[PDB]
DNA sequence: GGAAACGGTGCTTTCTGGTAGATATGGCCGCAACCGATAGTTTAACGGAAACGCAGGTGATATGA
C-alpha cells in the first residue's frame, strides 16, 4: 500500500468537428509515416511531450505515450495548432481519455494457483503459454495484471483514484499469499485529474 | 162429356266447310365434356446477401521463451 503506482501510458482521443484532406495534413507535418498499402492514416510522433499521435480525414484524432493528464490534451491543442496552421477550422471537440496503464511493485512473489483458485470469480489464469495472471475488478472496473515478481500492472481505468483505489483494494489480499509499507497514509495522496487538466488551456479559441 | 184428325211452328238433327291446332320430318345453332397445357408449391443442394469474426498503422507494462 506504500508503493504508489507510477503511470507508465495514457491514451486519449479528440474530434476536429470539421471532414478535412489528410494528403493535405500529410504534407506540412515535420514528423509523419502513411502507406494506404498497408493502412489509410498518418503516424506523428512529436519531441515535447514525448506523445505518438494519429489523425482521420473523418475529423478525429488520438494520441498515445502520454506520461501525465496534462501531457494528453497539451500534446492534443499543440497537434489542433499545427492542423489550424493547415488549410483546416479544426474545432477542438470532444476530448477524452480511453484507457489509463499504470504499474507498482509489492516486493514479495506471489502464488498465481492461489490467487486464481481462491479468487477465481474474478481471476483468470490460463495454461503457461503466457506467465502472468489476470484479474477482472468489477466495481470500480479495472483490469489488473499480476506476476510472480510482485510487480503488477493495472488498465482499463480513466479517472485517476480509481487506478489507486484498485491497488489498495488488491494489497490485502497479495499480501494474505505471504510465507516465513502496509500503510497508504491517504486513499489518494496527490491532486485530481480535474486540477491537473485545468492548468491546460480548455477553451478553444485559446488555439 | 171427350178423343181423334192433323195444322202451327218451336226446337232439333247430320252433312259439310270453316277454324286453326297439331307434329314427323328437317337444318340450322351452341352446350356438355374430354384431353390438353400453362402456371402453381417448396425444396434437392448449393449460389447468394447480409451477417459474422480477426487482422494491421502505432505503442509496450511485466518474466519466460
Amino acid at each position: 500500500s506504500g508503493i504508489v503506482p507510477t503511470l507508465q501510458n495514457i491514451v486519449a482521443t479528440v474530434t476536429l468537428g470539421c471532414r478535412l484532406d489528410l494528403k493535405t495534413v500529410a504534407l506540412h507535418a515535420r514528423n509523419a509515416e502513411y502507406n494506404p498499402k498497408r493502412f489509410a492514416a498518418v503516424i506523428m510522433r512529436i519531441r515535447e511531450p514525448k506523445t505518438t499521435a494519429l489523425i482521420f480525414a473523418s475529423g478525429k484524432m488520438v494520441v498515445t505515450g502520454a506520461k501525465s493528464e496534462d501531457d494528453s490534451k497539451l500534446a492534443s491543442r499543440k497537434y489542433a495548432r499545427i492542423i489550424q496552421k493547415i488549410g483546416f477550422a479544426a474545432k477542438f471537440t470532444d476530448f477524452k481519455i480511453q484507457n489509463i496503464v499504470g504499474s507498482c511493485d509489492v516486493k514479495f512473489p506471489i502464488r498465481l494457483e492461489g490467487l486464481a483458485f481462491s479468487h477465481g470469480t474474478f481471476s483468470s489464469y490460463e495454461p503457461e503459454l503466457f506467465p502472468g495472471l489476470i484479474y477482472r475488478m468489477v466495481k470500480p472496473k479495472i483490469v489488473l495484471l499480476i506476476f510472480v515478481s510482485g510487480k503488477i500492472v493495472l488498465t482499463g481505468a480513466k479517472q485517476r483514484e480509481e487506478i489507486y483505489q484498485a491497488f489498495e483494494a488488491i494489497y490485502p489480499v497479495l499480501s494474505e499469499f505471504r510465507k516465513m509499507s502496509g500503510s497508504p497514509r491517504n486513499l489518494h495522496l496527490l491532486p485530481t485529474t480535474d486540477t491537473y487538466l485545468s492548468k491546460v488551456s480548455d477553451d478553444p479559441d485559446n488555439l
